[PDB]
Order: C-alpha cells, then structure tokens, then sequence
C-alpha cells in the first residue's frame, strides 16, 4: 500500500565520457542514450570553453569558468611566477598551485556539510585549497567502467551518503584519436559507451536510485578528423632553438627565448593559410583565453582538422580536439534524467559554463563567482 518515504536530499550524479561529441549519438544505435531523452532532457549544442581540451573543460565544468579564470588553460602549461610545468602526458598535474586559482564544486558542496565522491575525474585527486573530494579514487586509467560505477553507488548509499558524484569514463575519445571520427570503428566504441550507460543505468535502477538521483551525462569536448595532407610542419618556418613548444597541436603555445620574439613571430605570422598566429594580447576575446600568465606570449592555432608538428617526427593521430570552441564538431554531448528535470525535452543551444550554475541549484549552494547563467538552463527543470 502506498506510504511516506523520507524526504531525501537533492542529488547529482555527473558523468563525462571523455571525447563524446554532440552527434555521435547518430552514428549507431544508442538505445541507453535515446531512453534517457525519451524520459529526460537533451541539449544539441553545447559551446565548451577554449581550448577544447580535457583538464580546460572539466575544471570548468565544475567552476563556471573560462579558462583564463580557473587557471587550467591547457593539458600542458607552464607558469613563469611558479616557474614549473603542468604536463597531463607526465601525470605531472598534482601540484596543487596550478589549480588554485577557483575552487572546484566538491570543496563548496562540503563547506556546506555535504559529502562528494569522485571515481577517475580529473582533478578530483588533486589537493585543492587543502581539501579532496570526500571520496575519491587516485587516477588509475585502468580501472573498469564496472568498478567506477561499484564506488559511485556504494558512495551514494553509503552510512553518510554524498549528495555529489563524479563518474569518468576515457572513451569515446581514446579510440576517436587512434581511428578518427569518421571511421565506421567509431560505432563499436559508441555502441560500447552506450551499453555501458545501460550498466549504470541498471545499477542505479538495482540501488533504489534511479528515482531520486539528477544523472547529468555530458562530456569534455568532441573530436574531428586528421589527415597527413593537413600538416603545418614549425621547422620549416622556425630555428627549434629560438623558442620553446609549451603545447603542441592544434593550439601551440611558443614561448621565444631571450629577444627573439619578433624573429619567432614575424617567420611564423602568415606563414601558412591554416595557422593562425596571435601575439597574447591579440587573442580573440570570445575564448576569454588571454588574461592569464600560463598564456605564452605566441599562440598559434590550426583550423579544423589541421595538425601541428614540430619536426617531421611529431606526434599525428587522426583525431584531434583543442580547436575554436565555435566549431560544432568541437562541441559535447548533453543530456540529463532525474526529479530535478523535464521528460522528453529538447533544447538547442548552452554554454558549458552554465553547468556550474545548474548543479549549485540543484544542491541548495551559493555559487562561487562564475560566467554561467542559471536562468539559461531553467527551462532543462521540471
Ligand atoms: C585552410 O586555409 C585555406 C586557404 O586559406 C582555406 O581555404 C579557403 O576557403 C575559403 C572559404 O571556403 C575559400 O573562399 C571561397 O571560395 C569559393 C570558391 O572556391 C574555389 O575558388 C577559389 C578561387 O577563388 C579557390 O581558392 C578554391 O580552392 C576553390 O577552387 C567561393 O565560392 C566562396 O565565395 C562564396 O562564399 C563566400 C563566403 O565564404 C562569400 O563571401 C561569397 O560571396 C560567395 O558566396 C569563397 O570565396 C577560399 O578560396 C579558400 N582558399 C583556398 C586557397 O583554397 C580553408 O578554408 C582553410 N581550412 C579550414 C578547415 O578552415
Ligand atoms: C552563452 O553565453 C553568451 C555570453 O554570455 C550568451 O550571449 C549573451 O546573451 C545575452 C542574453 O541573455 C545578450 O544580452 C548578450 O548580448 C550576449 N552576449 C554575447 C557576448 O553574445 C549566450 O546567450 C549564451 N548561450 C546560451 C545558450 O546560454
Ligand atoms: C568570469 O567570471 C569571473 C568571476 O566573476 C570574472 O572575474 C573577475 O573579473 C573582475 C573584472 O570585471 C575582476 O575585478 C575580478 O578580480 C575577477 N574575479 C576573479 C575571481 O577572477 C570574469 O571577469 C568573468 N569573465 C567574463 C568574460 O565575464
Ligand atoms: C626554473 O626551474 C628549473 C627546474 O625546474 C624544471 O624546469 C622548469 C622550467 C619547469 O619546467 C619545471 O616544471 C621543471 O621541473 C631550473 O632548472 C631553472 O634554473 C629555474 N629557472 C630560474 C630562472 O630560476
Ligand atoms: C592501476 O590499476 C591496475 C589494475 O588493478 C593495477 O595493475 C595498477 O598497479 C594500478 N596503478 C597504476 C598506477 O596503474
Ligand atoms: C624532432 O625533435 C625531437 C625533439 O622532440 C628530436 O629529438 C628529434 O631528433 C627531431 N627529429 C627530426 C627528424 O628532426
Ligand atoms: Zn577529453
Ligand atoms: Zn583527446
Ligand atoms: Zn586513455
Ligand atoms: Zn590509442
């Protein structure tokens, strides 16, 4: 017979499938995908924050902030008052400096008295302002999607439950590099990523959850396609030994050495159609990019699907992101299900920056200073 149940906290459980771009959904059948729009809320176009790369968008998804404000302005920085370097490709990311600059949704969620766990999102086993997530799990790529999603739910139903999940899974985009996004191998990984919304989506079924916790799966950034007839090759243009390479491809971040600036700009400016080169001050202000010491004092950045070598042994993959955050195929996927939200809605257009707003309002916490806007998602809530 029907009874009162306990009036539960407001929950939110995060999940970001690393490289998921906003139409991959189409490329095969997405049955776990499609359920939770049929009963949930979709969002096609999603404008990230430049550059379009990992540790840029998922620090500003739990900040509200560009990048030129939290600080995490690439996978790959240098900061000259530190003097030291931030390298994703070294696990070269846990000093603690370089993400001091906010203050991730985890430390405010428990300033307030709630409990946050974190299984593999980056930077969540980062010391920040001397706190942690409440639980969290040290990176370990590793570690299956299964256990991931085991943590979460033992988290979430634990003797002093969170309130606050963080899940990180690194495909679509490990496979979108290796093959590309236009390869038909694009649908295995994608059929795979779906099944596994499935498994979480079962599990939070199994758990008592499904109801009562607001599940947000979105992700990073997407992906576009490589090619070896689409390289701009440095050497051609530059002496390696007049600069340094902070960050590669497909925005390179030069830093001259000692008074070679303008030999390093002037061979580089207009030296091909697909590199776009802009001393810092001239950096668009539509990425709000530039306002930080870790922009270097050269950027340069490929148009779409251009790849930027060093030398003629660089790195290529035929699949790259980091690209203008204008550009569609840049752009993530968004879709949401729980109490909190609308069933079987559709929305065109948000900025990732918003997020931050959203999850505050869902969690009864005051923001942090932010560049989002709750009242350009309140229409996502029931
Ligand atoms: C990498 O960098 C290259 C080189 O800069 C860029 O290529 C240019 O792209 C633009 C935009 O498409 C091209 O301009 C357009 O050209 C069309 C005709 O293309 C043919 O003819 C030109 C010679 O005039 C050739 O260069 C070209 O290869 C083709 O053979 C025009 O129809 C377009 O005019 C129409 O659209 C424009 C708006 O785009 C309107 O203003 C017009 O009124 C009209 O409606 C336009 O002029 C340009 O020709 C390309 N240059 C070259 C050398 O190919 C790439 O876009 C860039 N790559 C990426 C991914 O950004
Ligand atoms: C994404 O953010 C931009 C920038 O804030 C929004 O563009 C502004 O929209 C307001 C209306 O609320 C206008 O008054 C401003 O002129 C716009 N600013 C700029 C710089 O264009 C945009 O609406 C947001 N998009 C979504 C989907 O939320
Ligand atoms: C994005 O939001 C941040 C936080 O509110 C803004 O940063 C502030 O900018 C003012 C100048 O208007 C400074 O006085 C403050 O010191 C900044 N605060 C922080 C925490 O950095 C920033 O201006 C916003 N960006 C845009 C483009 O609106
Ligand atoms: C700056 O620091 C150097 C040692 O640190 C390493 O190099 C810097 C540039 C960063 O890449 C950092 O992450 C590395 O661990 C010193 O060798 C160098 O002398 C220092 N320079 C000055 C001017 O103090
Ligand atoms: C990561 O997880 C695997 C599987 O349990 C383990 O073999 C490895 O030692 C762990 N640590 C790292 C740093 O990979
Ligand atoms: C390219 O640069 C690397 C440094 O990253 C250097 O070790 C290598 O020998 C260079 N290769 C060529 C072909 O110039
Ligand atoms: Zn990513
Ligand atoms: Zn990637
Ligand atoms: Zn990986
Ligand atoms: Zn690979």
């Amino acid at each position: 017979h029907h009874h009162h149940k306990l009036p539960e906290e407001q929950k939110v459980l995060v999940v970001s499938f690393d490289g998921f771009r906003w139409d991959y959904l189409y490329k095969v059948p997405t049955p776990h995908f499609h359920y939770i729009m049929k009963n949930g809320v979709h969002v096609n176009q999603v404008t990230n924050v430049f550059i379009t790369k990992t540790y840029p968008n998922h620090y500003t998804l739990v900040t509200g902030l560009f990048a030129e404000n939290h600080g995490i302005v690439a996978n790959d920085m240098f900061d000259p008052i530190l003097n030291k370097s931030f390298s994703l490709e070294h696990m070269d990311i846990y000093d603690s400096k370089f993400w001091e600059e906010a203050t991730p949704i985890w430390i405010t969620n428990q300033r307030a008295g709630h409990a946050s766990g974190a299984a593999m999102w980056p930077g969540a086993d980062v010391k920040i302002h001397d706190s942690f997530p409440t639980y969290y799990l040290p990176y370990n790529e590793s570690v299956s999607f299964e256990d991931r999603v085991a943590k979460i739910i033992e988290w979430f139903t634990a003797k002093d439950p969170i309130n606050l999940g963080f899940l990180y899974w690194e495909e679509p985009d490990d496979t979108g590099h290796d093959v590309g996004p236009d390869s038909p191998l694009m649908g295995s990984v994608i059929s795979d990523v779906d099944h596994k919304l499935g498994y979480l989506i079962k599990m939070l079924k199994r758990a008592k959850l499904w109801n009562n916790v607001n599940l947000i799966v979105t992700s990073d950034h997407g992906m576009t396609q490589c090619s070896k007839q689409r390289v701009i090759e440095l050497d051609r243009y530059l002496d390696k030994e007049h600069y340094t390479l902070i960050d590669h491809s497909p925005v390179a971040a030069i830093l001259p050495k000692e008074g070679k600036f303008d030999e390093v700009y002037d061979a580089l400016a207009g030296a091909h159609p697909n590199l776009t080169v802009y001393k810092k001050e001239e950096i668009p202000e539509r990425w709000h990019y530039k306002h930080n010491d870790r922009v270097q004092p050269i950027v340069a950045v490929a148009d779409e699907g251009w790849y930027i070598l060093q030398n003629k042994s660089d790195d290529f993959l035929l699949g790259n992101h980091g690209y203008d955050n204008a550009l569609a195929e840049m752009h993530p996927i968004f879709l949401a299900h729980g109490p909190a939200f609308r069933k079987n809605f559709t929305k065109e257009a948000m900025n990732s920056t918003d997020l931050y707003s959203l999850l505050c309002h869902l969690l009864n916490l005051t923001a942090l200073p932010h560049n989002g806007s709750f009242w350009n998602v309140q229409d996502l809530l029931s």
